[PDB]
């Protein structure tokens, strides 16, 4: 049976940890009690770019949570009965429990979406019951999402080359196909983090 407490739990603890490990050499160190303050309270107005950053890894990491643990039959609800993962449908049980969101908010949930939609790959595992991989010589593949790590250099770097709007509402729906998906935008200047 879902729980969202649990899988917000497991999903922001990988947030943190990617995050700490890609921010670790910059003034922005990702500290666990402002990434942790930024989840408690998101600004939801005018974000900057560190805002965009956290309310993506942290959403990010809940969906890959949510898309790997209904995989693994650990949820009831969803999955199979070898399961391909359907992070289509974890995004869709994250936009109905998490809202939409509107102005950059919900844009950048979008772009969060889209990239995890790309971010399919394949695992493959021995038709015998108990052989590894150097073994058998017959294999049955199924999709499934990257390692975070990769999903959270990807994000990295929707991070180095957001956009900052200027002007923009916060209450507005940013128009369809006017933004690239690929984009994450925010609005507010980032402060002197030194
Ligand atoms: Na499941």
């Amino acid at each position: 049976p879902l729980s969202w407490e649990d899988i917000t739990g497991k999903g922001l603890k990988q947030a943190l940890d990617s995050c700490q490990q890609s921010f670790q050499w910059q003034r922005w160190n990702c500290p666990s009690q402002d990434f942790v303050q930024k989840n408690s309270k998101p600004e939801e107005n005018s974000p900057n770019r560190e805002d965009v950053y956290v309310a993506a890894i942290s959403m990010a990491a809940i969906v890959h949570t949510l898309t790997k643990d209904c995989a693994n039959g650990v949820i009831a609800g969803c999955g199979c009965t070898p399961c391909a993962h359907e992070p289509t449908k974890a995004l869709e049980q994250y936009e109905k429990h998490f809202g939409s969101g509107s102005g950059a908010i919900g844009h950048n949930r979008r772009v969060v979406g889209a990239l995890l939609q790309r971010s399919l790959e394949q695992e493959c595992r021995c038709k015998q019951p108990g052989a590894v991989q150097g073994e058998c010589q017959e294999e049955e593949c199924v999709a499934v999402l990257k390692p975070f790590e990769a999903i959270a250099q990807d994000l990295l770097q929707m991070y180095d080359d957001a956009i900052q709007l200027e002007g923009a509402s916060s209450n507005l729906k940013i128009m369809w196909q006017n933004i690239p998906l690929d984009s994450l935008v925010f609005m507010q200047d980032s402060p002197n983090y030194c």
